[PDB]
């Protein structure tokens, strides 16, 4: 399964993370793909187990999606097949506990790199989805945003022989067009080489200014899109803590690092 193996969790690290969280009133939290491996969603870079470490998965480049009809067909045919299982994943105790922390007024804001909607399903309201969400679809022509669940029905009517990975296998596969303008639809996620909207970025940094600490959960921070927010914490003179099984790009900035499954540790952190 998808959770990398980890030595047994060290109690002293756990204690230091508690003390970190106790010192905070306005925690800024960043999560990545490690917070959803316990929900059955694989991560990308866990050594020996992530999609890029262990498999032939290559992300799609944005510019190829935008410039090639055939690339769009291959993308969408795979996304169509995977949607019923992908859409059925549930939040795990880590997402649930972060939502508790928000209810208690101790989590100031959370940013995720994940596109899986799990923080939303769990009920995290003070949330930014840094890379978007696969449950939303956007037209490249008019910017209208629709629900992915609604697109599925449309895929079924257009490709009824698929209800009975190369260009040849995808020939009988047609992609629904935008119903407002006839333009190209895309999952409202940040593909490789596309960049996050600068006003959105700027609004997340604005939430940081009032935090008093940062916690990173379940990200390698290898992608600059996420690591920049740890850099920003350091510029704000915020203490940083990490709860992550493998190494991260921010390990040198952290005051406290807990190498442990996040669903084993978070339920133990108390707010009183
Ligand atoms: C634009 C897009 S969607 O980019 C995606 C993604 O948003 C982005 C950033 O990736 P990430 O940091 O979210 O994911 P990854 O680099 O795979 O790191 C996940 C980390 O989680 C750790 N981990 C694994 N399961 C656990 C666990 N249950 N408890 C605690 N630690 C865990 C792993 O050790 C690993 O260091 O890169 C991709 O191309
Ligand atoms: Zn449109």
């Amino acid at each position: 399964h998808m959770v990398p193996a980890c030595p047994p969790p060290n109690p002293h690290q756990v204690e230091q993370l508690q003390d970190f969280v106790s010192q905070s009133q306005r925690l800024f939290v960043m999560t990545g793909a490690g917070i959803s491996t316990e929900s059955g969603i694989p991560d990308y870079r866990s050594e020996g187990v992530g999609l890029y470490s262990r498999t032939e998965r290559r992300p799609i480049q944005h510019s190829e999606f935008v410039q090639s009809q055939a690339a769009r067909r291959r993308y969408w045919a795979r996304n169509f097949v995977g949607w019923p299982s992908f859409s059925s994943h549930e939040p795990n105790s880590a997402h649930v506990n972060l939502c508790k922390w928000e209810r208690a007024g101790r989590l100031h804001w959370l940013v995720t790199q994940n596109v899986d909607a799990l923080h939303t399903k769990a009920g995290q309201c003070r949330l930014s989805e840094l890379h978007g969400c696969t449950h939303r679809v956007i037209c490249l022509g008019c910017q209208t945003v629709t629900k992915r669940s609604e697109l599925q029905e449309r895929f079924l009517n257009l490709n009824p022989s698929w209800n009975e990975l190369t260009d040849e296998q995808v020939s009988d596969f047609q992609v629904p067009a935008c119903t407002k303008c006839g333009g190209i639809l895309k999952p409202q996620v940040t593909f490789f080489g596309d960049t996050v909207n600068r006003g959105f970025v700027f609004s997340i940094y604005e939430q940081m200014k009032q935090a008093d600490a940062m916690l990173i959960v379940g990200s390698s921070l290898q992608v600059y899109s996420g690591y920049r927010f740890a850099l920003n914490a350091k510029e704000l003179h915020l203490p940083i803590a990490i709860l992550n099984i493998g190494p991260t790009r921010a390990d040198h900035l952290a005051k406290v690092k807990v190498s442990a499954r996040c669903g084993d540790v978070l339920p133990h952190i108390l707010l009183q």
